[PDB]
């Protein structure tokens, strides 16, 4: 499907963002976000049309996190360092807190020494989000950004690519969603090719 491999003929380190939703148990601040993701709340806002960044988020409200990302061999990643609270897992960490922008494995593999389970609460585990960085052609079609959306099987592409403000064929050719399989029940990351930063909904 997506390639999320590192551009032979591009930089190998940029500034792109990633998507995330407010969640009702716990983040449904701008606090509760910048602490998962290292980065100020201004820049959440500021990237998400936020104007007021003291306001509480609605449940499954889109935001824009930005993300600086690079290469890790042959593949972009994101790497975040979360601090462990009690009672967490890799899979409870990547599948609700992260919100599916990584997958318990690529955790557990740059995270060796560890045990996945006994996690003792304040040791460093680096959470690798997804990312992509503009190839050379994307460059020349005039993309800035790749940004990691999580597909689910809900979406539909036109609602998304309204979101976005790109085509649905932007979408379905970035992630060569022409033959690719929606009949696993899987969550799986994609990008969405966007030529700025869109000018997302207000809530
Ligand atoms: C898909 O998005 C379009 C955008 O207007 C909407 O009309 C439609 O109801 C959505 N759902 C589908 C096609 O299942």
């Amino acid at each position: 499907g997506t390639n999320f491999s590192c551009p032979v003929d591009s930089p190998p380190s940029c500034d792109t963002y990633v998507t995330y939703f407010a969640q009702s148990p716990n983040f449904l601040t701008l606090t509760s976000i910048s602490d998962l993701f290292d980065t100020s709340p201004l820049s959440i806002a500021r990237a998400s049309n936020i104007k007021d960044e003291n306001q509480n988020l609605v449940p499954g409200q889109l935001l824009l996190v930005p993300v600086t990302c690079a290469c890790s061999g042959s593949n972009s990643f994101s790497n975040i360092s979360h601090m462990i609270k009690e009672g967490e897992s890799y899979y409870y960490l990547s599948t609700t807190s992260y919100e599916n922008l990584t997958n318990w494995e690529t955790v557990q593999d740059s995270n060796p020494n560890y045990n996945p389970y006994l996690l003792p609460v304040g040791i460093k585990v680096v959470i690798p989000l997804f990312c992509k960085c503009p190839s050379n052609y994307h460059l020349n079609k005039g993309i800035e950004y790749l940004i990691t959306y999580v597909w689910h099987n809900n979406d539909n592409v036109s609602l998304v690519a309204s979101k976005f403000g790109v085509s649905t064929q932007d979408i379905i050719s970035e992630n060569n969603f022409s033959h690719q399989n929606f009949t696993a029940a899987t969550n799986f990351p994609i990008l969405i090719p966007v030529t700025q930063l869109p000018s997302l909904s207000q809530s």
